[PDB]
């Protein structure tokens, strides 16, 4: 088939609120998104994740964890996730600053994706085209000392996260990796895929 361009399926296939916090995000760490492309298409991957586990998870009114996927319940209920990832620097800071003063919990030393306020943590999210090990290791070894929960996934299925512990049930995680298998398929089909998973 013919070789697309990688920009092109990222501006068709992720929704412009992910993509637009994506450019924003390179700009501020002073790259192009116009040319560290594969970057561009991971970093709108990993947002879409961090959204898709947050998605659906609230807690209640007697205040225990539930899931509801329509628009129309309660507005009593809470979000179970704070999402940090997507915010500029600043903001992110905030947030953190923020969570860490009321909850108590203890401050990262580096910006993690989200925070539970049912576990009660931040949680570093990993996507990565290598193995779910090797790249759990490379989390884990910069986030140093750890109260922060990581979770991998890779775009073939794998899991990893911190204690065997995967926070969210299976339905959850199944459509995250389904998402990830269906962006890899469709990088494969316009010949982006190679390219892709050997750039990381
Ligand atoms: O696990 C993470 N990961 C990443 C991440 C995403 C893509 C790459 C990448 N892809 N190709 N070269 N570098 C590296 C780190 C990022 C990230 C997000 C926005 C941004 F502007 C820069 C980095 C954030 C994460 O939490
Ligand atoms: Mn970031
Ligand atoms: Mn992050
Ligand atoms: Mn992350």
């Amino acid at each position: 088939g013919p070789l697309g361009s990688m920009e092109d399926f990222v501006r068709q296939c992720f929704n412009p609120m992910i993509v637009e916090l994506a450019e924003k995000a390179m700009k501020e760490y002073g790259e192009d998104p116009k040319i560290e492309t594969n970057k561009f298409a991971a970093i709108c991957t990993h947002l879409e994740v961090c959204f898709m586990y947050s998605d659906f998870h609230f807690i209640d009114e007697r205040g225990e964890s539930i899931i509801v996927e329509s628009g129309d319940p309660n507005a009593l209920l809470k979000h179970r996730f704070e999402i940090i990832e997507g915010r500029d620097r600043i903001m992110a800071w905030t947030v953190v600053n923020s969570i860490c003063n009321t909850t108590g919990v203890e401050k990262p030393k580096f910006l993690p994706d989200l925070y539970d306020y049912k576990e009660n943590r931040f949680i570093e999210i990993g996507v990565t085209r290598r193995e779910v090990h090797i790249y759990y290791l490379e989390k884990a070894n910069k986030i140093k000392s750890e109260k922060t929960h990581i979770h991998i996934f890779s775009f073939t299925g794998e899991e990893m996260a911190t204690k065997a512990d995967y926070t969210l049930d299976e339905e959850s995680r199944a459509r995250i990796k389904t998402r990830l298998f269906t962006i890899r398929q469709e990088m494969a089909s316009r010949s982006l895929w190679d390219s892709f998973r050997q750039s990381e």
